[PDB]
């Protein structure tokens, strides 16, 4: 095992309770073009993010997996600052985001002129085994993403590169699914390429409310994450009540060792600060990284989920997957 964090290798048994998909900082592609009126205040970001990390530690959370793709404001050196200041363990990612998420097209262009898969493979392999941008800070997971209606031929370059790095290094893979679709397809493709199903987490599976979809995904041996908990009724995301309805069904069916829980929260936004309109405030009220600890786990316990099941989802599963 060992997990590769931004401060170094840590044993699987030292990961503790983990949030496996969050964003310490995050910018939607294009934020860097808005630098003049949306500059990065490093001191303010560090204060805000350290405060958040201290709050998680208070709740028994010892590790966070930052899922931020390379083109979405990823900043390993900043993650390391937050980690060294607080003791919160942080894994960072290597990967690029879905083909309708912007940026792109740099590799789209390179793919049209040459062997982009091989170049993406070398990037992922270098960032996992040696480090990111000269810093010596290594990625502890590979980030993949697909579009809603298909895993596009362009997206597949990244899936094929990631599978090879996975086979060679053991590194975990976590994913983005768009609008509650393609989970079975991701699982099929990655397993078909010989990637280790005990080291794959199919993401945003809470985006779909039909348990048959989750079950099919789960036939492939992989883990699945209800990782946007708290983001409610916003652009097709279900409510947390709908999420927990599906989760308790799956727990009742013995799936606790393959379910994981997160918020997909953003602790500090790159670019201009977010301007949330009045009618959207309910959607984001509970969308912050203390919601699972304070609201969700106690609610599951009230519903009859056992301490053993909660510990499996929040501690056991991450140790196996990331550790
Ligand atoms: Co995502
Ligand atoms: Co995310």
């Amino acid at each position: 095992m060992t997990a590769q964090t931004v401060t170094g290798a840590v044993a699987a048994a030292q990961l503790g309770a983990t949030l496996p998909h969050e964003h310490v900082i995050f910018g939607l592609p294009g934020y860097a073009g808005d630098v003049t009126l949306g500059p990065f205040d490093h001191a303010a970001a560090l204060a805000s993010c350290t405060e958040t990390a201290r709050a998680l530690l208070a709740r028994g959370i010892q590790t966070v997996v930052d899922a931020t793709p390379n083109n979405c404001g990823r900043n390993p050196a900043f993650l390391r600052e937050v980690s060294e200041a607080t003791g919160l363990q942080i894994l960072c990612a290597t990967g690029f985001f879905y083909e309708g998420g912007g940026a792109t097209t740099y590799f789209k262009f390179r793919a049209s002129l040459g062997d982009a898969e091989s170049e993406i493979y070398e990037m992922m392999r270098t960032e996992v085994t040696e480090g990111i941008a000269g810093t010596g800070i290594r990625a502890g997971v590979i980030k993949l993403a697909s579009s809603r209606d298909a895993i596009t031929p362009y997206e597949q370059l990244f899936f094929r590169a990631a599978a090879r790095v996975q086979r060679e290094t053991g590194v975990p893979i976590i994913t983005h699914t768009q609008d509650g679709q393609q989970g079975p397809q991701q699982a099929e493709l990655l397993t078909s390429l010989g990637a280790d199903p005990a080291r794959i987490m199919i993401g945003h599976m809470d985006g779909n409310t039909d348990p048959a979809y989750h079950r099919e995904t789960l036939r492939h041996g992989v883990s699945i994450a209800f990782d946007r908990i708290g983001l409610q009724g916003m652009l097709g995301t279900p409510t947390d009540a709908e999420r927990l309805s599906v989760l308790t069904t799956l727990l009742g069916e013995g799936y606790a060792d393959r379910l994981l829980l997160s918020h997909d929260s953003i602790w500090h936004w790159m670019g201009r600060p977010p301007a949330i309109p009045e009618a959207a405030l309910p959607a984001v009220k509970d969308w912050h990284p203390l919601h699972i600890s304070d609201d969700i786990l106690p609610d599951l316990r009230r519903r009859g989920i056992t301490e053993e099941q909660v510990g499996q989802m929040t501690v056991g599963n991450p140790a196996r997957l990331f550790g």
